[PDB]
């Protein structure tokens, strides 16, 4: 089943870094708008079971509207980890990795005077915000942006897919063993057409996660969500502006949990963005009028926040 969208841009090439004992695919995305004018750069953090062809969608659509994008797939990810080592990663690689690619992008975006932003969906949300408070270089990034964030699951998630609540209480026992849930299709995006191509890419399936992995994704939203003596307020890059968009149809990762989050963060401003009729995957695999309005809503913000 084909991929829905037709890219209107050129496709970068697939690079690849050596990085602290594993191979990262990754992918630097011009603008391509006919001007030699770049409003800024963000640095893309896909979820579990995505790789670069995922936000395709996202990148060929800012590069179009004066931004340019970097994105990578991560250790446990893609092209980057495949076969045995799919899944394979932890919070110390998660992060680790992620510094090395913030100050690839930081330095190369210093040199041509733009802002770098950070995005992020689902896991890789929980990972953006959570950069936010804890980055070495998060008085550097310009505004942090989540796609559906992984905080907390949604209760619909958590009971009909109980794996993912049981795997990350055995991680301490044995972090290597990974694991196959599948995909919630009917969850992910309300789009037939790409639920067609998401079920039969061969880049999407099989999908494991290792118990250490997921317990530490895991760990990583609920720990934004306890809040346990106000973290977030502590610890939240000052003054840095942010902004989430959820589906409000979003039964895999609960809209709640964006909710507490922005109400939480000290920052003036921030903002929550719910999507009607809206489900999990709103920048990528949803349909084209939910896309649309929910990039417009991206870019219209990253223009608020970015100068000529």
């Amino acid at each position: 089943a084909p991929y829905p969208y037709k890219v209107q841009t050129t496709v970068p090439e697939l690079q690849y870094e050596n990085f602290d004992g594993a191979k990262f695919g990754y992918m630097f995305w011009p603008v391509q708008n006919g001007t030699n004018e770049v409003r800024g750069r963000v640095l893309l953090i896909h979820g579990f079971g995505e790789y670069t062809k995922i936000q395709f969608r996202l990148m060929d659509h800012l590069s179009l509207n004066g931004y340019e994008s970097f994105t990578f797939d991560q250790r446990g990810a893609g092209v980057t980890s495949p076969g045995r080592s799919k899944g394979v990663t932890d919070e110390y690689h998660v992060f680790n990795d992620l510094e090395h690619f913030v100050e690839k992008n930081l330095s190369e975006c210093k040199a041509k005077g733009i802002p770098l932003f950070m995005w992020g969906h689902s896991m890789g949300g929980g990972i953006c915000l959570n950069y936010a408070c804890q980055g070495k270089h998060k008085n550097e990034i310009s505004g942090y942006i989540g796609s559906g964030p992984l905080i907390i699951l949604h209760p619909h998630t958590m009971y009909n897919k109980p794996t993912q609540i049981i795997a990350p209480l055995l991680a301490k026992f044995s972090p290597r063993v990974r694991i196959d849930t599948g995909l919630d299709l009917k969850g992910i995006t309300s789009d037939k057409a790409y639920r067609a191509f998401l079920g039969s890419d061969p880049m999407s399936v099989p999908l494991y996660g290792s118990f250490r992995q997921i317990h530490d994704f895991m760990q990583r939203g609920a720990k934004l969500y306890k809040n346990e003596n106000n973290y977030i307020q502590k610890n939240f890059a000052k003054d840095k502006p942010v902004i989430i968009m959820h589906g409000q149809d979003d039964t895999i990762n609960d809209p709640k949990g964006s909710e507490k989050f922005i109400r939480d963060c000290p920052s003036a401003d921030k903002e929550l963005k719910l999507y009607p009729g809206a489900r999990h995957s709103i920048f990528s695999l949803e349909t084209d009028k939910v896309f649309n309005t929910v990039f417009n809503d991206m870019k219209q913000w990253l223009d608020k926040h970015t100068t000529t």
